């Protein structure tokens, strides 16, 4: 009885457009690619706002971008923000590389405790250590320092992801049930260690953001994501297009952080839980990186093109998965009509993507993962279908780490896969269950990891 489950089954008889009421609250369901592209895409801007929830006003100290209502100042915001995420990958030459690097290096980091924790035939749970591995990816992209796997203080801060999505998640109740927050239950309890949560990112990122101000002296070169939004809002402030303003810059480093890291993390442990549960796949796969990078060298961002089943298995796994089920609630902001109806100023709706994902029609294998259905005839991947799947959203609010999230999911699987073999847990009778809310997180699962051979991780 997952949300976007009934929304797409109550579909089937009232079609794509319809309301349904959470408490209180109206909300107005898109589920088709044309009924979601035509309010997203063709009247993008009637949909681009975020609905009045209380606790999206929790988020970045109240100047979360991801969150935050459609107006001029948000404009600039999401300009600056998307600015930052186009030109900072690309801006320099040899950027690439530094950014490869860091996958590279969380890569060998994770095939080490992987392979180190699955000796002489032992299981462990991977999430705990995905996260962490994809948060350093960032970390380091933003403000230019790594944690090591062990500490404590940075596994706990990114130890409560699942919190986050229930409170916000489409469906969730703490918003449109305030009552539910006057006396125990677990809408009440998410939604404190929501506060909590959010109130411990933000002094993360405000104290690091405290010091990358103080060290970045006039002539000094910035070396980081952070250094790179801090030196473009005071050239801003400081006389003489879409740059932040200083006040708006934590709050803005907190979304880009606090994102990736969740998505990142949700979708690479789909793509092992997806390699353990579908081995066949993850032997073509791992067989099609064999044949050319081959087994002399680790794989590189330059094999891309040359990998048609890779990415294959990777649009096929966002269908399939389709993790981020329904993106982060919608509001209108006119009276306006989708597919004939008529959708009222100010009224909250939901973008169901996984209802496009699994469309009968679009997808014949609608519930079985066919890696293969992405494949041209001769081999290589269309983008004419590649294409068709939505996970990133469509329109003003779409995602702004789109390039970054797939240069990057491309990488740890092309590694991974080309140094390591992973099997399931055959003693597991029932099957794995999720947690769902904004990203579909995989529960509790354990996973056996061995290298295929010796270490030319080791640089
Ligand atoms: C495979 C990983 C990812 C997926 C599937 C994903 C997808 C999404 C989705 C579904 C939305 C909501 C769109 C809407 O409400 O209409 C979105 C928001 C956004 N994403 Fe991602 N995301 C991922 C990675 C990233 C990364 C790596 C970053 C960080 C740079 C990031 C930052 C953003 C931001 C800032 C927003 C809010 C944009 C806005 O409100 O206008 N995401 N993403
Ligand atoms: O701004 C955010 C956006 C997003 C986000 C997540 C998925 C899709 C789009 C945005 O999430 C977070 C954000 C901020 C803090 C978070 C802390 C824990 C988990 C997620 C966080």
């Amino acid at each position: 009885q997952a949300a976007h489950l009934s929304f797409a089954r109550l579909a089937r008889r009232y079609g794509d457009v319809f309301q349904i009421r959470l408490g209180s609250c109206p909300i107005v369901v898109l589920n088709g690619e044309r009924a979601i592209h035509q309010a997203l895409v063709q009247q993008g801007s009637a949909f681009a706002d975020r609905p009045s929830f209380a606790s999206f006003r929790v988020v970045s100290g109240g100047r979360s971008m991801a969150f935050g209502h459609y107006s001029e100042h948000w404009k600039v915001q999401r300009r600056a923000a998307h600015s930052m995420m186009r030109n900072f990958f690309t801006r320099q030459p040899r950027s690439r590389q530094v950014l490869e690097g860091h996958v590279l290096s969380e890569a060998r980091e994770l095939v080490a405790l992987l392979v180190r924790g699955s000796a002489d035939g032992a299981f462990l749970d991977p999430r705990p250590l995905t996260v962490v591995a994809v948060a350093n990816v960032m970390s380091a992209v933003c403000f230019g320092c790594r944690y090591s796997h062990d500490d404590p203080e940075f596994r706990e801060l990114l130890s409560h992801n699942e919190e986050f999505g229930r409170t916000v998640g489409a469906g969730s109740l703490v918003d449109v049930m305030p009552w539910l927050q006057y006396f125990p239950n677990p809408v009440r309890t998410v939604f404190r260690e929501f506060e909590q949560l959010n109130r411990n990112f933000s002094n993360f990122i405000l104290d690091k953001f405290l010091r990358h101000c103080e060290s970045l002296r006039p002539g000094a070169a910035p070396r980081d994501m952070m250094d790179a939004f801090i030196l473009s809002a005071e050239k801003k402030a400081a006389g003489d297009g879409a740059r932040l303003d200083l006040e708006n810059v934590p709050a803005t480093i907190t979304d880009i952080f606090g994102a990736s890291q969740d998505t990142l993390s949700t979708a690479l442990q789909w793509l092992l839980l997806l390699f353990t549960r579908y081995p066949d796949v993850q032997t073509r796969v791992q067989a099609e990186l064999d044949q050319v990078v081959g087994r002399d060298r680790l794989p590189c961002m330059g094999d891309q093109p040359n990998l048609p089943y890779v990415l294959a298995f990777l649009y096929e796994a966002m269908r399939f998965s389709s993790f981020v089920p329904v993106t982060i609630p919608h509001a209108t902001t006119a009276n306006t009509s989708v597919l004939g109806y008529h959708i009222p100023k100010d009224t909250v709706v939901f973008v169901n993507q996984w209802s496009v994902n699994h469309d009968p029609l679009k997808w014949p294998n609608p519930e079985n993962f066919d890696p293969a259905r992405f494949l041209d005839k001769d081999g290589l991947i269309n983008k004419d279908l590649t294409s068709r799947v939505m996970i990133f959203s469509v329109g003003k609010r779409r995602c702004i780490g789109e390039e970054l999230s797939k240069m990057q999911l491309f990488l740890f699987i092309s590694i991974l896969a080309h140094q390591c073999d992973f099997r399931a847990n055959p003693n597991e009778p029932a099957k794995m269950n999720f947690s769902y809310g904004l990203t579909i997180k995989p529960k509790s699962f354990k996973v056996n990891v061995t290298l295929r051979e010796s270490m030319e991780l080791l640089d």
